[PDB]
């Protein structure tokens, strides 16, 4: 106990870095508000031009200052460790990229609360995002989960941090945090927890150096399921149990996991499961769920928070006669990566999908697709009354489940957020494994080709119905579609543009539909908000 953040306090941060050989220093000054979760700082780099993008810095140059609620202030270790302060290191893995390690002293010196910092960047691209300064210069936030480390007397912490690429798409850096306290008084060791965290980033008019201005919030949490609704915390679950059996299996748990954060090996895995299985049948049931909610602090927070749920109905039917194969039950497993090109003009996306067949263990139209081949996309839609119509054009490579296409609105600005049309706007393009060919209803109906219908709800909010024809004219693929939207909120997250510009991976679960000759699915799309 001893709790000098009760008021404002001083802080200096210096760090001194080296990245590739390039070697650069930085100097901070500002102030620190505990009882908000407030921090206002300004960093110069004093050696010219930073080397690195200062987005990539925000996290190494003070968590002391995280506001701690009433019913938490037992699981403060930064501020217990106070005033003799904590070590923090780190390891930072840029996804694509090289990697940062950091050692940084936080303390007191007199009234104010200093972080000194040395870290070495290595393996980086000299014109990857980082040394090629490719990131934008925004705005950063995430949640930093906390664990004791009860061994060093500290903690340790974990959380992918997003930013925000020039092109539109999204630079992942990987953290891996632990803190030890530098005196030998007691520390306050922590519960699992985690603290929210946002950062805003501006310049100073009036500065001519390059520097950064910083205004940060940070508040600690604690995910308790009696703090959800019944409704939330059955959504939740219904993310991990994408079958819609009404149990989680150990197949569902390892996907649906693994988009909490990209730290987990197989077995971390084994073993959250199997702790969370308290009865071992081999399956997690409703209750088990809700305790794993509470020991896995990630779960509901990453799958979750901040998300708009858009629920998808969908059925594909035959337009031919012909003999098709419906398949035994079975997924698609999806990823894409939204961008922008930065020479056209209107309102667009450029999209790239990978998609593969699984959920089967190995335990004649296929021939069109051998094959990269060329998509034409055509969508007319109509959203409370607002019209507007999509065109684009790309390529689909079925034998690496892989498609790309960029999709122009030629209506002037789409009144809604392209990430509410990725679904609607070619499941053709999935690669079946080879022990799975024989489930692969979408070539199968090719080249006369098969009508995809939907209906998507979106949680809170309208809902799209959608009716496509996918087929081939002469060697191109085209997906012609009309959307119809009904009962959106002029000021909800579609109508009012409060979607992010990127996306979400995510399992589509495929059952045989005998008496349409046909496949249905359904699936909840996560849409991230701000
Ligand atoms: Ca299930
Ligand atoms: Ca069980």
């Amino acid at each position: 106990g001893e709790e000098l953040f009760t008021g404002v306090v001083p802080i200096l941060v210096e760090l001194d870095g080296d990245v590739n050989g390039h070697k650069f220093s930085v100097s901070g000054e500002g102030e620190g508000d505990a009882t908000y979760g407030k921090l206002t700082l300004k960093f110069i780099c004093t050696t010219g031009k930073l080397p690195v993008p200062w987005p990539t810095l925000v996290t190494t140059l003070v968590q002391c200052f995280a506001r701690y609620p009433d019913h938490m202030k037992q699981h403060d270790f930064f501020k217990s460790a106070m005033p003799e302060g904590y070590v923090q290191e780190r390891t930072i893995f840029f996804k694509d990229d090289g990697n940062y390690k950091t050692r940084a002293e936080v303390k007191f010196e007199g009234d104010t609360l200093v972080n000194r910092i040395e870290l070495k960047g290595i393996d980086f691209k000299e014109d990857g995002n980082i040394l090629g300064h490719k990131l934008e210069y925004n705005a950063i936030h995430g949640n930093v989960y906390i664990t004791a480390d009860k061994q060093k007397n500290g903690i340790k912490a974990n959380f992918g941090l997003n930013c925000n690429i020039e092109d539109g798409s999204v630079q992942l850096a990987d953290h891996y945090q632990q803190n030890t306290p530098i005196g030998d008084g007691p520390v306050l060791l922590p519960d699992n927890h985690y603290l929210s965290t946002q950062s805003k980033l501006s310049k100073d008019p009036n500065e001519k150096r390059d520097h950064m201005v910083l205004l940060e919030f940070v508040t600690a949490a604690r995910m308790q399921v009696a703090d959800a609704s019944e409704e939330e915390l059955s959504e939740c679950f219904r993310i991990f149990d994408f079958d819609g059996n009404g149990f989680i299996d150990r197949e569902e748990f390892g996907d649906i996991i693994r988009l909490t954060g990209e730290q987990l090996t197989d077995e971390d895995v084994d073993e959250i499961f199997g702790d969370s299985d308290t009865d071992k049948n081999g399956r997690i049931d409703f209750d088990e769920f809700l305790k794993m909610v509470e020991n896995v602090q990630p779960i509901y927070p990453e799958l979750m928070g901040g998300v708009q749920l858009a629920d998808h109905y969908q059925q594909n039917t035959p337009i031919g006669d012909g003999p098709v194969l419906l398949p035994d039950n079975h997924y698609l497993s999806y990823q894409s990566k939204l961008s922008k090109d930065p020479n056209e003009k209107r309102d667009h996306m450029v999209l790239l999908e990978f998609v593969t067949a699984a959920g089967i263990t190995l335990g004649k139209g296929e021939e069109l697709f051998t094959g990269v081949v060329p998509i034409l996309v055509e969508l007319d839609g109509d959203v409370n009354g607002h019209k507007f119509s999509v065109r684009g054009e790309g390529e689909g490579d079925a034998t690496n489940g892989k498609l790309t296409l960029k999709l122009i609105c030629t209506t002037g600005k789409l009144p809604v957020p392209w990430p509410t049309l990725v679904t609607t706007l070619l499941m053709c393009f999935a690669r079946y494994p080879d022990h799975m060919k024989q489930h692969d209803f979408f070539k199968s109906a090719m080249p006369e080709g098969y009508v995809q219908e939907r209906t998507i709800f979106f949680k809170d909010d309208g809902n799209y119905k959608t009716r496509a024809e996918v087929k081939f004219e002469g060697d191109t693929l085209v997906n012609r579609i009309e959307l119809k939207g009904i009962d959106f909120k002029e000021d909800g997250n579609i109508l009012g543009h409060k979607l992010e510009y990127n996306y979400n991976s995510h399992n589509v679960y495929i059952t045989a539909d005998k008496q349409k000759n046909g496949i249905k699915a359904n699936f909840k799309i996560r849409h991230n908000i701000e």
